[PDB]
């Protein structure tokens, strides 16, 4: 019960709300009063609880794209931004943004490069579009937005937005993946089965002997994928199915 309740606010996993619902913890107003409880994420996820209940309608979504696309080409042309989900579909509504970011000098045979997520992320928080975080990862930033109200605060809710970075070799199975639909990648993935192929969120393989999935092909866009596997390559709109 308030238990269930405390795994509303983002950070609160259900162990963490066992131990706060036993150290006497139930409710929003123990929560807003017992902050020194809490860590950084489940704090900022308080913080917003209401705000991030609130649904964001694709109209936002697209400006929150732009602000994103925009600073992101200032940083550096190479860089490649997708916002993925249900929005890249053409959903009407979104719960957050989910942003897949890669760069030619980033591949998977390199080592960390951090830099290459932070300064994106530098950059969205001075011009005040990142107003929080949540947690900071070197190839992963999960944190908090804001569309610029300009009066009193106006009808601007905080909304979450998760920045991930890929090596450029993953990246197109990865928008693939994280574009979605369940359903969709469901299909296909059966469908690339029956061609000889293994299809995951990182790349595509085609299975030899049995379980043993072979080396990864080569992908340099959605379309790759599509080819590999003889299917009419679907747009993002038509992939319910």
């Amino acid at each position: 019960s308030s238990i269930n309740f405390l795994t509303r606010v983002t950070g609160i996993g259900p162990s963490a709300a066992r131990k706060l619902v036993d150290e006497g913890i139930k409710t929003l107003e123990d929560l807003r009063k017992n902050e020194d409880k809490l860590n950084h994420h489940q704090r900022i996820g308080l913080k917003y609880f209401e705000d991030f209940e609130k649904r964001i309608p694709r109209e936002e979504m697209l400006q929150m794209q732009d602000i994103v696309l925009n600073e992101v080409k200032k940083l550096d042309p190479e860089y490649i931004a997708t916002v993925c989900g249900s929005f890249r579909r053409g959903a009407e509504s979104s719960g957050d943004m989910d942003v897949l970011l890669t760069h030619p000098n980033f591949t998977s045979e390199s080592s960390k490069q951090p830099k290459l997520l932070h300064r994106v992320v530098e950059q969205l928080q001075k011009v005040r579009f990142i107003t929080d975080t949540l947690s900071k990862g070197e190839t992963k930033f999960m944190g908090v937005c804001q569309l610029p109200s300009e009066n009193d605060e106006n009808e601007y809710p905080h909304r979450r937005i998760d920045i991930r970075l890929i090596p450029k070799d993953q990246y197109y199975c990865g928008v693939l993946y994280f574009t979605g639909s369940d359903i969709f990648n469901k299909n296909m993935r059966a469908h690339a089965l029956e061609k000889g192929f293994t299809i995951n969120e990182y790349t595509i393989r085609p299975l030899g002997v049995t379980g043993v999935a072979g080396e990864p092909l080569p992908v340099d866009s959605e379309q790759d994928i599509f080819d590999y596997i003889q299917w009419r390559y679907r747009e993002p709109k038509d992939r319910s199915e």
